[PDB]
């Protein structure tokens, strides 16, 4: 008589197991989320462009000859466009080395062009401190970008021990005051993806082990401030295959030994030029010939414009299993004060308006809780699984010891 | 005799299971955020307003009567204050409108005066671009809000096909350039919720099925700098009821058709100045009379300056069950250069003192990592409490076979 | 005969069964990351500092002979610097006070200098407002750091009913307007701990009870600008011993009454200057003599930015259990307006450039989802493995029942 719903108390134990086996079958993960303080921290790197490519004191004659349409300083003809906007002391200098008559074009690359006209750090460097020790140009790798000759700060790249921070505030970081140089600014007169209506510095914070992106990527600093930037690493681990699509933090992809978002950008960046223009620009890895300046206008710019903006199908890519992000925030402070402005002045040899106009000051380093694990943790596993349709199976023939009792 | 502890083993039994099923009527949830490179990402809308909400060009003789007291351009009296500050120029074209005698006072209402006297996209966009394709003044919807006649780009409303995002960078997002105007800023004589100390624009990025809050929650951008917007959108998902409290996602709450706490604040914000001064302001829905000058001086003013300012009480918002949060770091670097400053001025028939006063550059983009969920996950479900409980009675029903053999 | 793999069924059982018992002793957490819109949340407090210590029109005869060196405004005998920089108006002023012939020696200390020269709160507070409410000089209690005679806001001390937040938005929190007075700024003549090359304020966002590191963990404020903070409350909780390393949040930990990484470092840093230099610095707390001008040049400041920049070793702390962050995102407009300039300039008395140069308006106030809590929870509690195990034991002897019976 009491057995008719005991068949009834098989049909429990489906519905409640046949769940716990389909949730397994989702393959479900949690997050484990961990602000601290940490130790022995390993310093990001630290990339850095002026905003301008080219030093207008370094611009040759063969220079603008092969250049300058590129940087719009020339029109079609060779010569100095119609318009265009001033200077009376500089359009004298620039009508002088843009007399081509007694000229002859001579070989000519823009890797070498950016080397030599690019802004120097050893000028640019007007003082740097990290974590007590002052650093100098030395201390700086000189890395090719679509602004042109940039550098970073703590690449640790051959031999150098890595510098390390222990706890939170500017004292634990990097600080560094520049000179922009505003004096040495190209002038503009048209629009080129060479030429910027700007005045400052674009930096970007990181890995050692992943190349800038620091034209898409990077942030700005503007000159006659103090900038401060307080930071917090962020480690982004993610799960294989099963559980999410995440592809291997060991390599193995093309032109650079880690994998990472920005590596590949920059490697499929190069394979689509080389493709297409039958050309690389100057900041890409591989082994073609470098573009030309006609290249770049025609061909090289567009392109590479195109992949950064349009497209939605070319160049993606892949999540990678480990990510390091850096979180910041931004602060600023004027330089000079009025009580100061007359030292610096004098300290480097500088008009008072130069001070204020070209002066800057950089601060890096992390707040108190300067590490964050963001790792992804599976949520069901086998054990756990088979543990539960068990401990589901002696309930329904185990707990019925129970109600037949009763 | 080896029984006495056995119904002591039902006492471990006891103490471990009414713990896992007390846990269970806790409700307890987990959180699963996950940090990732998305693609055919919905960009957001972006609105903006002048700090200035009337232009002294379009100050008609009728407007300055109604309005001229809010304005703190006329005392009570219907003349300039005793005092005030300037202006040569100025005081001049003002004293010639402020002349009433020969005037009848002509129809007026606040919405058509903002619409009117309003800053225009057309004069401020100098430059749009998204994503390699140049926008114009059509690409942005007009919306009032507290500051007046402010702008929408990407409001995605009637037709529109959305605008995606791909990837991390300025390229795959918006650029503009814009002219505030400062020399059509209303002289500043008093302070009133209408007039500012400030230049520059406030900024907000929503979802397009949210509406501004950009008095509240907006961000300025200042003018004569180029100011970058680094992204990342998270979306935050909540359990309903027995969990957590949240209000339903898909409605339904008032003048609008989507659920937020930006809409619910609005909402009733709208029925609290009905309900208090016969009154809606320009900016709020519904179909109540909109508020005159001097009903905006003596009642709507301070209404409104009570329920942002003051309230606990009256006008609180419950959570919604998916909110979309915009995470973004800013970043400036000067405009213009020394060797740019002339180009523009020439570019757009300005003095060169205007460029450096007036002309501002915004981006908005989002970083590599752009999207965040962070969903909240049942951490106890039924079929876990039952195999686990079920799991825990054949432990001394059924791991005794065990000890006893033992 | 259908025997031989019953016992190999017993191998399935220890593989499994063994796993989810290594898997407790792991001790493993998960996180619960909860943003919220809050309500009745209390307010931070707000510390400021001018950059400049010392008030230029207070620095009398006697403040100048002991100080003097420490702010390098004099060589080692005693007189100006052979250099140095102007000024024609200000190098008369301190030459005339410089002079030491017919002057004796008086007895002096920093923390009555920084007291009375320190800028003062009532001549820099032009305008103060909290959620419509206008505050003074009074809601401010004055605090000593490394800058000087700083100021907090919602310190929250001595009987005060702290103050409630609701909502989002610029009007639920702190507005401050500040002359940072660069006419009183002492001239920089050289490099020291003390002076600056900066015009501005540092600010720090922290709880009631945390004392403020503001030189190392704060962020700067330019002036001619209004600067707009919008807040997030985290709130971090940690797991004790077993599960993480947390320090108790109660107590209890030297010269403060409650244990926090802020604390933890100036306890040491006290310690560390005593045991070294037989001196405190001014703003550190207990009981040792204050050190002398001389004691600070020689040995306080070389000790302290040992302390806070080369240090890994001597004052390390441990994390507390309970933490709170303040996410925060700048922006920035600017102030004055050509329009309003004027109005300013008259109302507090002041030239046009003035205003431009040293005025400030702060805004602290949190966004809509004001609330964070991001706390740890035990992932596998002693109950959950006893009904996995039992569950698991009960599948090898107890869903055997339906194998033999097939
Ligand atoms: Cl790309
Ligand atoms: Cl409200
Ligand atoms: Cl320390
Ligand atoms: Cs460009
Ligand atoms: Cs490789
Ligand atoms: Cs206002
Ligand atoms: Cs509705
Ligand atoms: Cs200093
Ligand atoms: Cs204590
Ligand atoms: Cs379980
Ligand atoms: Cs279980």
């Amino acid at each position: 008589v009491w057995a008719l719903c005991f068949m009834g108390s098989l049909a429990l134990l489906a519905l409640v197991c046949t769940n716990r086996i389909q949730y397994y079958f989702l393959y479900p993960h949690v997050t484990k989320l961990d602000e601290v303080a940490a130790t022995r921290l390993t310093f990001p790197a630290v990339t850095f462009c002026n905003l301008n490519e080219f030093r207008f004191s370094r611009v040759t004659k063969n220079d603008l000859y092969h250049a300058g349409e590129l940087l719009a300083l020339l029109n079609n003809r060779y010569e100095i466009p119609d318009t265009q906007t001033a200077d009376e002391k500089q359009l004298e200098i620039l009508q002088d080395k843009a007399n081509f008559r007694n000229f002859k074009p001579k070989p000519f690359n823009m890797l070498e062009f950016y080397d030599r006209a690019g802004h120097d750090i050893r000028e640019m460097l007007l003082s740097c401190f990290f974590r007590g020790e002052q650093c100098s140009p030395e201390d700086f790798k000189v890395v090719f970008t679509r602004y042109g000759k940039c550098y970073t700060f703590n690449a640790g790249q051959d031999g150098k021990p890595r510098l390390i921070t222990m706890k939170g505030g500017t004292g634990n970081g990097l600080e560094i005051m520049l000179d922009i140089q505003q004096d040495e600014y190209l002038p503009v007169w048209g629009e080129t993806d060479e030429t910027s209506f700007e005045a400052g510095i674009k930096v970007q914070i990181h890995s050692q082990d992943e190349p800038p992106l620091i034209d898409q990527l990077g942030f700005g600093v503007a000159p006659g401030f103090q900038t401060f930037v307080s930071c917090q690493e962020q480690r982004l681990i993610y799960l294989p295959p099963p559980w999410g699509d995440c592809k291997a933090t060991t390599g193995d992809s093309e032109f650079y030994d880690t994998y990472s978002i920005t590596a590949c950008r920059i490697d499929c960046e190069t394979r689509y030029l080389v493709e297409n223009c039958n050309c690389r620009m100057v900041h890409m890895p591989g082994d073609a010939p470098y573009c030309t300046p006609e290249q770049y206008k025609e061909c090289a710019d567009p392109a590479l414009d195109f992949l950064v903006e349009k497209d939605n199908e070319y160049c993606v890519c892949e999540m990678p299993c480990n990510v390091t992000r850096y979180g910041k925030e931004l602060s600023m402070v004027k330089i000079p004060s009025k009580a100061s402005a007359k030292y610096l002045a004098k300290k480097y040899n500088k008009s008072e308006q130069y001070i204020g106009e070209n002066i800057l000051v950089l601060d890096i380093f992390f707040e108190a809780l300067n590490y964050e694990t963001i790792e992804q943790k599976k949520a069901y596993e086998v054990a756990g699984l088979l543990g539960d349709i068990g401990g589901q199976m002696g309930l329904f023939i185990g707990a019925s010891i129970l109600t037949v009792l009763e």
